[PDB]
C-alpha cells in the first residue's frame, strides 16, 4: 500500500526532473574533476537509513505546554501509517524505533502492520523514567537504580518485557535511558547508586539474546538536576565494559555538557569498540531535540566524519545504529523527520566526499590550515542533487516535503482521525 | 486560624530551646567582639519577607514525568491553606503569588481566605505560554508577540484580566514571562517579533493602576530551543526602559546562560533603577527550578550581598519584590519551601553582617585578598541561631520542618484530598489506541 | 606588488577552466532560483573587512608562543604583509592599528599605507598592559580604576590614539579594557561602572565631528570572576549614555556559552548601537581561531541579520568590519586570506536568501519552510561567486595557493631577524 | 625561621583569648552534636596539600603579566616564599617542581628543602612549550607529535623528570600538555591518542616500583578545537591502559561549564584511578583562582566524596593534593595562604558530616534531610578548628595579618631587583 497516491509523486518528480537533471550533471561534472565518481556517492547514500522513532511522529511537547496539530495519530498503528510516508517519500527511514509501554499493542499486529507498509524496527526503548497507571513501585526517585530492591526488579521485569516484544517483531537491541539520579547534594551517594545500576542491568544482560545488543545512553541532566547516574560517556564506557561484548554505548548528540567536542567522543568510542549507535537531533541550549542540523549542520558533518574516518582506517564489525530521536513542538512531525532523515543522509553524503588520502598528508606534515580546508572542500559540496536523484531512484520523491504538502496527506489523516487539545506540560498538576 | 497545632509548635520549640538559647548567645559574643549587635541583625532577619508561589505548593513535574505525593492540593483553596502553614512555621512568607488561569477564584473568596489565613497576595502572573480549554487563538506559535493581531489582542486582554484579579485581592504588580520565540533559524525575524512585543506590552502598561508595577521577566530558553524574545537582561532594560516608569525587570536565578554572573546583573539594574524583584531558586545547569541555595548557596549570598548594598547607601525608594519560584518534584513541597525561605533569610542575614567600610576600604584600596575575605567573614558566620531565634519570637518554629513533621499536616491533609495519579509530561500526546 | 603579477597570472590561468565551468554552472543553478549571479558578484567584490596588525604575526596562549619563519619585525613589516592579503583576497583593503604596539610617526605609516593601496580602520588603544615610562599601572584597572590619576593616564592614551588615527585616515577609536575583579568584593560593580563612564565620558569629548567611538564587551580574561564592559547590556547602557557617535562593538568569541550572538546583533541594530564586528571562530572560551572554521552556520545566521537590516531599510546602517584573529598553529598570512574569504562567503549566502519567501513563512509561522529559504542559501556553494570576483579585481582564483606558488614566506624569512631576546 | 617566631608569638597571644571563645562555643555545639571537637583538630593538623613552585611568583594572562614587588626569581628565592607558607600554615609541607623551570642540582634543591622543611611532592614535566636549544618544536604537539623524534625527545623529559625526582625524595610524575588541534581535521582523533598512549607507555617503563605516573585532562587551551587528553573518560583509558601505577589527576577547572566534577570523583575513586588534585576555583574557564574563592560548596562537596570513600574503607584510595593557581592581583603568598586554609575549611566541614544520619535518608529517599544533613556540617563555621591546629603546630592564628606584621614582602623586596623600580 503507498500512504501517498503515486500518481502524485509521479507528478511532483517530472515537475523537478529537469532542474533535477541540471543540477546532477552539473555536480558530476565537477566531482569528476576532483577525481570523484558521483555515481558511486550515490551508491552509498541510497543504501543509508536511519530509524525514525515512534515519539517524533506526534506533536511533542515541554513542561510547559503541548500544542498538537490536526490529524494528531491515536496511537502506534496511526504513528507506523504515517512513518511509512516518511519511507516512502524520503526511502532512507526504512524502520521505525519503538517505545514501551507509549506503544504496547500486540507484538504480532505491529509487525503484520509493519510488514504491509515495509517498515522494520529498530532497537526497542523501555520506560522507567515515568509510571503506568496501576503501577506497584513508583521510579519518581529511580528504577535501575533506586534503592528499594523491589522497585529495582520491576524496573528490570519491564525491560525483559520490552525484548520479548522485541523478539516478536524483529527488533535486535535495547536501549536503556533511565532519568535516575538526584536533584540535591547528598540525596544520593554517587557510587552506591551506580553499584545498584550496575547490578540492575547485568540482570537485563544476562536476559537478553546472544543476537541482540544492549546499548546505554548517557545525559548530564534532566530529569536530574543537581546529579545523573549515566551522565557522561565516560560512566557510558564503564558501564559497557563492565556488562559485557553485546553492551555498547549510545551518543545522543543534545546530552552534552555546553562546548564539549561530541565527534572526539565518538572516535574515541569506535577505538575501543563500544560505539553501539546514535540518536540523531539537534540543539543551541540543552536536550533540545531540535531537526537535526537545523542549528549546526558542521557538526554533524564532523560526527559522520570520524565514522567515515573509521571506515577508511580499515576498522572492522563496526556497524553502529542509526536513530533520530527528536520531538516535533511547532512543526508538522513528518515534514520535520522528512528533512531531518534528509540533513543526515546531505552529512552522511559530505563526508563520503573528503579526500582521505589528501587529508592524510596535511595531518602527517601538520599543515593545519589545509587540512581542515580539506574538510571544507567536502562540506561546502552542495550534495541535494545526489540526495535528490537517489530519492527518484529508489521510489521517492525529488522534494519530499513538497510532495507531501502536495498530496494533503495531513489534511486527509486530520479528517480521519479526532480533534486534539492544546494543553500544559508536566510542571504542575 | 492555626494549620498547625500550637500546642505542637510550643513543644517543639521547648524542645529545642536549651540549644538555641546557647548558640544565640554564643554567637551573640561572637558578633560583639566584631562590633556588631546580634539584636540589630534579629531584628532585620524577622522583617524579611519573601512570597511563595501557589504552583510550588503542589508536587511538580518535568517534560517526562509527574510524581505526585499524597494530600495533594486540588485548587488555589487547598494551596492558599498549605501556604499558610509554611508562614506560620516559617513568619517569612505572609504573601502569596497567584498564576492566572491556574488559580483563578472568586477575588472575594480569595481575598476572604487569605485575611482568614493571615495571607495577602503578591505580583500576579499572566498565562500566555499555554492554551486553556474554549480558547479562541493558540499560543502555539507565540502570545503577545505572535504574528497574528487578534492573538496579541487576546494575549493583552488576558494580561489586563489579570490585572483586574488582582487589583481586588490586594495585589500590587504583573509579572509577565511569555514563551515566545522561536526554535529554528528565520522562523521569526527578531526585530519584528520584538516589535510586536514592546506594542503589546504598551497596552497592558495602559491599564495599570497609579501604584501598580508591570514585571517583565527574562529567560534564555524554554519553551523556545533558538530563539527567545525576552531572552537576557539587555532585552528586559530596553523593554522596561520603553514602557514606562511602572516598568521593571525581574530577575530569576535559573534563567541565564551557564557561567553569567548574576549578582552583576542586579548591580546594574539598581544603577538604573530597573531591578523590579526576584523569582528565588537554584541551579546547576539550566532552569532546575531547585531550592534556593540547595546548590550554591555562595551565589545567593553574593546576589544579597548586592542588595543589601544598596540599602545601606539609601537609594531611590529601593523595595525589589522578593519571590521565590521553585518546582519540587522530589520532596514534600511544603518542606522545600519552608527551608528555601530560610535559606534566602540566611543569605540576607550573612548580608548584614558585611563590614562595609572595611570592605570599601579594601575595594578603593584594591586589597582584593582582604576585600574577598570580608565578605567571607561574613559568609563563614553560621547565622542559623537568628534565623531560628526570629521565627521562635514571631510565633514560629525554631526548626520548621521538624515542628512540620511532628504535627502530621501531610497526613491529615492527604486524607481529606483525593489520591492522585503519577502520568508523564508534555513530552508526547495520549496513546490508548 | 608583494606577490609578482607574473605569478598570479600564471596560478589563475591554471584554474580558469574549472572556474568557468563552476560558476557557469552556479550561474544557472541560481537563475533557475531567481538570482542574477553577476548582482551578487557585483556585491560581494565589495565587501571589505580590516585585518588586525596584532594578527600578522605569530599569535600565542598564556602557555607559550611558537613563532614560525619571518615574523614581522614591526608595523611596517606587518603593512607589508597585509599588502598580500589585500593583493590576493582584494577583500582587505584596510589595517587595525594597535597603540602602544604600532606606534610610528602618522607620516610614515600614511605613507607606507598609500604606497600599498592600503587604507586605516579604526584605531585600538591599549589600557590592558602596561607600557615603559608609565606613572600608574593598569594591574587594577584602567578606565575604571580608583586611582583618578590612572584614569587620567588612559584618558589621554586614547586621545593620543584619536591624535594617530585623525592623522593616517581613521575613523574611529575601539576601546576593549581588560577592567575587572577577580574575587567577590575586590570590586564595588556600580562604582567601577561609574568610573568607567566618566573616564569614556572624557574620551569623547575628543571625537571629531565624523569618527565614531566603539566600546567592546567580552564576558571575561583577563579578569576572571566580573569585568566591567562584561556584556551587549553593559555595552548599550555605555553607549546610550555617552551618545550618538558612540556605539557597541561585537566581538564574536566573547559571549556565554550558547548565547545567541546573531539576536544581539539584532537588538543593537533596531537601537542604533551596532557599531561594528570582530570576526573570529571559537568552540570553548575566546578562542580567536580563524573565522568560521568551527561554527560557519552561525557566521552566516549574524549575515543574515546584517542583510535583513539592508532588506528593513534600517537608515545609516554602517557596521565597520574587522577581523580580530590570533594564529597560533599557521602561517598568519594564509589564515587571514581564508578567514577574509569566508567572511565574504557568508555574506554572498546571506544575500542569497529569498527575502520575499521568507517574510512570507514568517508571517504564516511555517518555521519548517523559513528555516529551509535560510538553509537554501547556506547550503549553496558560493566559491565560485568569491573566485571570480578576485579574478575580476587583480585578486587569485585560488589565493592560499598563489600565496605558496610564490614562496613569500621563504622570501622574508631571510630578510627578517628572528627576535633573540 | 622566614618569619620571625617573636612575630608569630606575638599576633598569636594577640589572637588567642578570641580564639579560646570561638574554639569552646564551637566545641559545645559538637558536643551537643555528638562529636568531638578535639578529635577534628587532630585531623586537620595532618591533612596537607602541595604548594607549586610556580605559584609564588605573579601569574598574568595571555594579554599581561603584572609583577608585585619582590619577585622570586629562580627556584631557590621560590622555595624561600613556599617555606612562609608552611610556617605559618603548616598544611603546607610539599612543593611541587615544574621542570625546566625550576632545573637545579638536585642535591643543592634538597638541601634548600631540607633547610626549609619542605619536601617535594610529584614532578611536572614541560612539553607545552619550547626550551632554548631544543631539537624539536612542540609547537604541533610533543608526546603525540606526528614526527617520531619529536615524541621521543618529549618522552626523554619526562624520564629525565623522574630522574631527577628520585634524587630530591619525589615519588610521582604528574604528565600535563597542550596536544591537540585548533582546527577540524587538523588531527586524527584516533592516531593522535595511539601516539601518546604509546610515548606514554615508554614513560611507564621507566617509573620506580613505588612511584605513580599522573596524567591531566583539560578541555581546552592550549588547543581550541580539540585536546588529546581531553576529559575524564580519555584520562581513565588511559590509566587503565598503562598499568596500576598510572591514575588520573583532576584539576577542578579543567571541565566544562556545569559539570559535575565531584561525581568524576566519585567514579575514579571506584575503579582506583583518583590519582589526585590539582586544587583552585574558577567562574568561567581555567580561571586558576584561589580555592574556594568563587563555590566554596563545590569544594566541599568533592571533600565530601573524599571522606565518605575513607569511612567506606576503599582500597587503592590515597590520592595525592595539590594547589595548581596563579595570582595575579594578590600577593602570591596571601593567596596560597588562604587558598590553603579554605581546602583545610573544606576537609574540616566533610569531617562532621553525620555518615550514619546521611546514610539513613539516602536509604529513605528523603532528600530534604539528606541534603540538609549535608548542610548542617557545610554551614558549620570551622574557622576555630583551622586557627587552633595552625596554633598547635607551630603556626599562626591568622596566617595573612602575622605574614603583614611581619613585613616579609617589604623584606624581599629589599633583597630582590624588580625588572625596574
Ligand atoms: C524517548 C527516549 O527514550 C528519550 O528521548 C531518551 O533517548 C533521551 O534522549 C531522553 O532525554
Ligand atoms: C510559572 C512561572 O510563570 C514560570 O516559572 C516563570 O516565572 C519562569 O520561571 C518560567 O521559566
Ligand atoms: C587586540 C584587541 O585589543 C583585543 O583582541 C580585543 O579586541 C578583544 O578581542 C580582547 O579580547
Ligand atoms: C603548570 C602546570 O603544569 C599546569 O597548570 C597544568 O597542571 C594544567 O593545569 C594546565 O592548564
Ligand atoms: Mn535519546
Ligand atoms: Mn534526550
Ligand atoms: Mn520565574
Ligand atoms: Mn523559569
Ligand atoms: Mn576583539
Ligand atoms: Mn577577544
Ligand atoms: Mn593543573
Ligand atoms: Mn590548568
Amino acid at each position: 500500500e503507498f500512504r501517498i497516491a503515486q500518481d502524485v509523486v509521479a507528478r511532483e518528480n517530472d515537475r523537478r526532473a529537469s532542474a533535477l537533471k541540471e543540477d546532477y550533471e552539473a555536480l558530476g561534472a565537477n566531482l569528476a574533476r576532483r577525481g570523484v565518481d558521483i555515481e558511486a556517492v550515490t551508491a552509498k547514500v541510497e543504501k543509508f537509513f536511519v530509524a525514525v522513532p515512534s515519539w517524533g511522529v506526534g506533536t511533542g511537547g515541554t513542561r510547559f505546554a503541548r500544542f498538537p496539530g490536526t490529524g494528531e495519530p491515536r496511537g502506534i498503528f496511526d504513528k507506523l501509517d504515517d512513518c511509512a510516508v516518511i519511507q516512502q517519500l524520503t526511502r532512507a527511514t526504512p524502520n521505525v524505533s519503538l517505545h514501551i509501554p507509549w506503544d504496547k499493542a500486540d507484538p504480532k499486529e505491529l509487525k503484520a502492520r509493519g510488514d504491509a507498509l515495509g517498515l522494520g524496527f529498530d532497537a526497542m526503548n523501555s520506560n522507567t523514567f515515568s509510571d503506568a497507571p496501576g503501577q506497584a513501585h513508583s521510579y519518581k526517585y529511580g528504577s535501575l537504580s533506586h534503592t528499594n530492591a523491589a522497585t529495582r526488579a520491576q524496573a528490570v521485569e519491564h525491560n525483559l518485557e520490552c525484548i520479548e516484544i522485541g523478539k516478536a517483531i524483529g527488533s535486535k537491541a535495547l536501549t536503556v535511558w533511565i532519568g535516575d539520579g538526584s536533584n540535591f547534594p547528598g540525596q544520593s551517594n554517587f557510587t552506591r547508586a551506580f553499584e545498584r545500576y550496575l547490578s540492575a542491568m547485568a540482570e537485563i544482560y544476562k536476559g537478553l539474546p546472544d543476537d541482540w545488543k544492549l546499548f546505554s545512553e548517557h545525559k548530564m541532566y534532566e530529569p536530574a538536576f543537581y546529579s545523573t547516574v549515566v551522565q557522561d560517556w565516560g560512566t557510558n564506557y564503564l558501564i559497557a565494559q563492565t556488562l559485557g561484548p553485546k553492551a555498547q554505548c549510545l551518543v545522543d548528540l543534545g546530552h552534552h555538557a555546553p562546548n564539549t567536542n561530541i565527534e572526539m567522543i565518538v572516535a574515541r568510542l569506535i577505538q575501543f569498540g563500544k560505539l553501539g549507535g546514535f540518536h540523531f537531533n539537534d540543539s543551541k541550549y540543552g536536550d533540545d531535540d531540535l531537526d537535526a542540523g537545523a542549528i549546526e549542520p558542521y557538526r554533524l558533518f564532523l560526527v559522520f566524519n570520524e565514522l567515515v574516518d573509521a571506515e577508511a582506517r580499515g576498522v572492522k564489525g563496526f556497524h553502529p545504529a542509526h536513530m533520530i530521536d527528536q520531538l516535533h513542538n511547532v512543526t508538522d512531525p513528518i515534514e520535520s523527520l522528512i528533512n531531518s532523515a534528509n540533513e543526515i543522509r546531505r552529512a552522511y553524503a559530505q563526508a563520503l566526499l573528503v579526500d582521505r588520502a589528501a587529508l592524510s598528508g596535511y595531518q602527517e606534515d601538520n599543515d593545519a590550515l589545509m587540512a581542515t580546508e580539506t574538510l571544507k572542500r567536502a562540506y561546502r559540496t552542495d550534495v541535494e542533487p545526489i540526495l535528490a536523484e537517489a530519492r527518484r531512484r529508489t521510489g521517492g520523491a525529488v522534494d519530499p516535503v513538497a510532495t507531501y504538502r502536495a498530496s494533503g496527506y495531513r489534511a486527509r489523516v486530520a479528517a480521519e482521525r479526532p480533534a486534539s487539545v492544546a494543553g500544559g506540560g508536566g510542571i504542575i498538576g
